[PDB]
């Protein structure tokens, strides 16, 4: 059950995401996994990332979950569990603005 995954912060909103990814001390691919504020069915994976230009910034990514049983941010790559989307991640960076590096830190 992804409800006891430390990762996963359950029923927060992006604004509150964003005030817990924005901490200077996050490196690049520090993430949570949350519910969608507007899509039903939906997680989203907030993740930090920091360049030149921009510096410290976030960006949301929309995991959806087909009935089928399959986990995505992208329907060409599944997965059995939210767990495994979220290992995948942590070792390719994808479309996403880096790899998941470290969960969140409260
Ligand atoms: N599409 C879209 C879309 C666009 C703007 C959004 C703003 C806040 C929260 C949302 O949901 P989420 O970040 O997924 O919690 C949003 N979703």
């Amino acid at each position: 059950s992804i409800q006891a995954e430390e990762w996963y912060f359950g029923k927060i909103t992006r604004r509150e995401s964003e005030r817990l990814l924005l901490n200077a001390e996050n490196p690049r691919g520090t993430f949570l996994v949350r519910e969608s504020e507007t899509t039903k069915g939906a997680y989203c994976l907030s993740v930090s990332d920091f360049d030149n230009a921009k510096g410290l910034n976030v960006k949301h990514y929309k995991i959806r979950k087909l009935d089928s049983g399959g986990f995505y941010i992208t329907s060409r790559t599944q997965f059995n569990s939210l767990q495994q989307l979220v290992a995948y991640y942590s070792k390719h960076a994808d479309g996403l603005c880096h790899r998941l590096t470290t969960v969140c830190p409260t």
